[PDB]
């Protein structure tokens, strides 16, 4: 009744709780109905969540992840259970197992990838299971023998085919790609997405969630499901999408992920005894993608843009993402400053009227903000746990400290919410949402 | 490496992860492989542990065990999964499906029954769901309004027809209704049960547990086997197993069990304005039981015996079981303080070789002791649990929490073993034993 | 900050620093400035704070008040600092140390009592020396031996000297020796106290705490005042009180205080083989004042009546001092249920207004409630410890836990406030109280 | 009993305890005995242990400090209280208040410096005050704007006058100034220091510490002591001591200290608006001392060396003091892998016979390893947390997490002893060592 909130003990097992609820077997839904499948930097974030709880478990997370690693190495970001419908676009849709030439076998997939936060979970399970003692040891060093290539095909899919000019940022061809569909960031690529004559379709999301507040307009899914018919009309091939599809754009976010994640990988390479070229080359995109980061850079503020391929124009809006450079570093000093002010200051953390001291999606004082809906505003636990452990890899212990603090202290309502609101902290979006435990379970530890 | 035990949120994590590893879906095993079904009392554990984390599914726990309740109102003490094998005598050795009238349809269960744990269970249930408001109060309420009447027919079985000659404790037809399957408390019972021609079988439990030490002998398990081709014989009928049964003893400890149950379910019968003349019947047998208890008990020590009925015999052994009249009350106060000091003191929690300040199922000073012997002298989390919830209830406020404080750091290394080794602290019988998980869990809080 | 609570370890932290920083030697000031002296029943609670950081200078604190012990067994409610000014009435005004008879030689001292809590602490002193090991219990123990006898002349002077008719209830001379000055308790019996030629004085206590909504009011003072000069003008004489006081008053709190502390005392006197005679003595008097307590209720609601031994009539009022049989037990089954009714709730923990579930000093819905103002309204964490130990003392272990957890949440602003506002939690009364942060340090184990 | 160690409630409670006891009313003694009086680099950590309980306490520890600062800059290893005795050598021995004529008024001080830590503890105050809101934030403003300019001038101090030649170390004339009397790093240089006529004394030290094998000998005492005669010879002067001392070295382990504290305290000015030219003059001064410790490393390992300005000869010894460069940073990527793999192998913190996965203060497998002796061996509190904070502010985040936990694991004894015997953990030197407590206060949150 007075405090309706949960001790750190009382959280952490319903958290976990939760994960193993999520579970079918191999595989850890991102949320009970509403994405009641596997995605790529969801199924990330439950390794990292299962990790203090079974390190096997979580090995067998991301393999899972990799056994639906296409041909050319790129990680889609739907591995859709056997059986199971409910999220629309399902497989039907994609048509990728009939279409895709480089569609994995035995496994469904979407046709669109999304951010590399992987080697973040393998650090994570690595870091745990040297706690456990020698046969955990064993797990994760076997898991690193039997998917080290694996992983290695994905950076450099990445590296190859969505950076083919060495500008060292990835392109994206949906927004879905981004983590983030409806972002302030795409709004103006969107804009120019004139969808033709679309199969007609239903949407399943908002079944689920029927707040329309919460979710994405009809018109927006419209020009998303367009995308699609434009992919499949070029079965899905990496040389052709350039020429026809009509959303091009550089992620600065998706290329700073990667940048760190290059860099973690690099370490563990060295660590385990990897190839000496494999090493070479993740350090190289490390910093290839640092610089093409830095490239997108406000000289005054050091707030990163997006770029818009088609319309050759650098995307200046004011969300989270602006923070790219925060997480993989190669700022001047200066400039690092300054994005660190706009940062703690009255645009995002500072502001007045939030319940907690987070960094909501989009700036509250951004003419594009709407407090409750997906990516326009609300603050995600998924980017407060990234943004805190990024902070505390950049040496930051105090920053990460409080987003960490912060996070737990929103977390513990036990609604396991997908997003808050930033004003009044009411969980939206789906509850039991296994990355949203996955983080309150890295942070209690 | 240096320090292989897990923080509390840590411990609560996986807590909590495996009772729902072990989850069927409306039941959760007593173990992963040792025990792949429902039994009774674990059942009332598993609920108690499931509390703090969704009443809906605790209450539900509760649900599926009474549903198996036999006709006259006996809940039995295994409830078997369908169509899972592993456990032997599994239902077609009890056949009570084809011979007892009062075995309930739709579900297969065992024929004898086991300690009434349940309202205490169902005391847990309720105070977390006064903590957590409305809609979790309105579940467990509406649990209430389904069950009251199954839990008053549960207690009115064993008070009319387990203790037919109202002497305040409970026989038993076998030493597996004691839950502790080879208590020295039974030795010289069985000592006088002959197994006639005992059709063959082949165990199933230490096929599981291999280390001989660790489980009972397999002349033990003649007898226990043929106590069921007797009560066979007779189709389980309650008038007739007194005439035939080789084993008849009544158990102090479940009779002290029942007490404190029976004063329970009537306070809750009170506090949710169940039928007047169903609290009076409650109030009344813990107060008969609470008088059985004590006239059992050694006059200078306190300590509690069980009593064999064939014989017309006082049992007279050093177990855990000596301190019933410690969780019902009724001692008078000399006697009371002896019986603590008995506890305390170099028999029992104060032995000086013992890894942690915890009750051993047997004294280690006892001839009976065996240190990895199932009941002949490990410590037993389940136990520990019950001490001291019930010595938290008699007011022993620090008693309690030493007990707790013990328990959580014997289970600190996340075996959740079935019990442990006095001396060592080594995990032992089946690893990740739903109820040790639950106790981790209610401790915890 | 969005937060400004601590968590448990800097709350358990700051509370240890404020205990040692009011610290003059051997004695703690009850505050800094407010109450620079030793208070009796705020020196057990000290004592109880000091318990877990040092058993020796916890053993310190009851040896120093107990040096002050009067010769005829009073525990006096002050114990001066040596040559601290600043608070009134002083020792110049008491006046014992030339007027009494029986006041210590070499201390300075008030010439009233004060709540027999003092068996509480040894009690805790006790639990923790057991847990540290032989030199600590050496500690303990020699404590027992140095001033056993001096507790029992405590308690026989209270039950002798206070309790003249043997009626089991303990006589006030002074409002003050409730503990709690201006409580609505005492306003009928202060109405019949008539000052004649008050000596002129200044107060002291208003010009710390300015605020005058936060303490009693000049007339007030001018009674309490006037009684000291009735004391004075009979010399302190215990036989010549009752014929000269004009404030005669049975505290049935204090009485059911003193029932708790026999009975404690006399279970400390078993467990360390003290003189049989006293241990009988604490167990009468245990049970005497027990009854005496349950004489008073309320025959409907349970609720203790204080009396006017002067006008022959019971004082109806709604405090906490109505919940006084919980302390102690004695109620029959039904009265008592009535009671905690009435203590969960709208007229007391349950009304809705409450910032906390805690026991406010006075009702919220009686016409004598006034938020601010010292025992008439304002939440004591003082009370919500005694509340919560004696609650787990009669087997309530939720009851007594929920306590708990609220007051360490109200506390959690680090504040150590004397009271609190109960709608809004506003610190009041005397920063930085020791009985407060003693409350804390004992809570958070 | 079974397990004497304390809760994190109960240590971070003992630990504010001591730190208060320890309170002299405006310094902090080191220790309750053995080092009476203020030294410098404990006063950091006591005001860094103080600022989670007090930040107008903790900028008060140093403001006293900074009070005793010399005229030139320097900062003395000891401020003496007034009128206290006991250590040895005091006031008379130094006689730095009527020969040194930079000494300040009104202080008596030592004659010798010690790491600039201060920085390092400003930081904290700083982050602590921060969280709490604009009337303590405006404390540790003023503090900034009252000391900014000493602290300016003690930087100026070491990096001007310690280091003449601008080689990026601070040059020792005496092994006090380490902070480690009898580490093994300064046995050669020591083995160089030829007393004359040296007045007679006795020690102190050793009345206290009575176990020879815990405290420097006779004869290293005879050496530090005639440093003394040497310095009072010249009167202090800054200019002589290049020509008369019998010792001088440069310490690679302080240089890295500066180095960090250097730049800590240019973030802290950029921050807070200091002059931008001091501002400019600390990452000067952080990258002329990154590069100094980064000159002196071992080509293979990364090891860092001091260097003997006499004997022009580097030293290699194997303390904790070859890990100055992981501290500051600047190694190639390759040599700080190997010395990371030095840090966590064998010879330190991965040796099999390591009670805790901490930091021997000299190699178990050197010659010079004595488990019990001050510096040559035994595991130093103070030592894991400076650690633990730098490898935080690497971005070691796990590495950080590590050094913590099996620092709190050793601490919880909660003897807050000196030092612990690496192999056993039996707590060395003196009991309630302030900087322990502070280590442990900061650590636990």
């Amino acid at each position: 009744p007075h405090d309706p909130s949960f001790t750190p003990t009382q959280l952490a097992a319903r958290a976990a709780y939760l994960l193993r609820g999520n579970d079918l077997g191999t595989m850890t839904t991102a949320a009970p109905l509403l994405y009641p499948h596997m995605w790529s930097w969801d199924a990330a974030f439950v390794a990292i969540g299962l990790a203090p709880l079974s390190v096997e478990r979580a090995v067998v997370e991301l393999d899972t992840l990799l056994s639906a690693q296409w041909r050319n190495g790129m990680i889609p970001h739907i591995v859709f259970a056997n059986g199971v419908d409910g999220y629309f676009p399902g497989p039907a849709r994609w048509a990728t197992a009939t279409l895709a030439d480089n569609a994995p076998r035995n496994r469904l997939t979407s046709g669109i990838t999304q951010p590399p936060v992987h080697a973040i979970a393998v650090q994570r399970i690595l870091e745990h299971a040297r706690t456990r003692g020698r046969s955990t040891r064993a797990v994760a060093e076997a898991f690193l023998d039997r998917r080290w290539g694996d992983l290695m095909r994905w950076h450099r899919w990445l590296a190859e085919c969505r950076d083919r000019n060495e500008r060292g940022r990835i392109t994206l061809y949906h927004g879905w790609e981004s983590g983030m569909a409806n972002s302030p960031r795409w709004d103006s690529a969107y804009a120019n997405v004139v969808p033709g004559k679309l199969p007609e379709y239903q949407r399943a999301d908002n079944v689920i969630i029927t707040d329309p507040s919460q979710r994405p307009s009809d018109g927006e899914y419209d020009r998303y499901l367009w995308l699609l018919e434009e992919m499949k009309a070029v079965r899905y091939d990496d040389e052709r999408l350039p020429s026809v599809m009509s959303f091009q754009v550089e992620d600065v976010f998706f290329s700073a992920i990667f940048s760190v994640a290059c860099q973690v990988l690099a370490e563990i390479g060295e660590d385990y005894k990897r190839p000496h070229a494999d090493v070479k080359d993740l350090y190289l995109w490390a910093e290839r993608f640092r610089a093409g980061v830095v490239e997108t850079t406000d000289q005054r503020t050091g707030a990163a843009r997006d770029f818009d391929v088609l319309a050759e124009k650098w995307l200046v809006t004011e969300t989270a993402a602006q923070f790219a450079p925060l997480l993989c570093g190669g700022l001047p000093h200066d400039r690092e400053r300054a994005l660190l002010k706009l940062l703690e200051g009255p645009r995002f953390c500072g502001h007045p009227d939030l319940k907690y001291g987070l960094i909501p999606s989009t700036s509250p004082v951004s003419r594009d903000f709407r407090p409750r809906e997906y990516w326009r505003g609300p603050v995600w636990p998924v980017l407060t746990w990234l943004f805190s452990w990024c902070f505390a890899r950049r040496g930051w212990a105090e920053r990460a400290r409080l987003l960490r603090q912060e996070g737990l202290r929103q977390a513990s309502d036990g609604s396991f919410a997908e997003y808050y609101e930033p004003f009044t902290g009411e969980p939206l979006g789906s509850m039991q949402q296994s990355w949203t435990a996955a983080a309150v379970l890295d942070w209690l530890g």
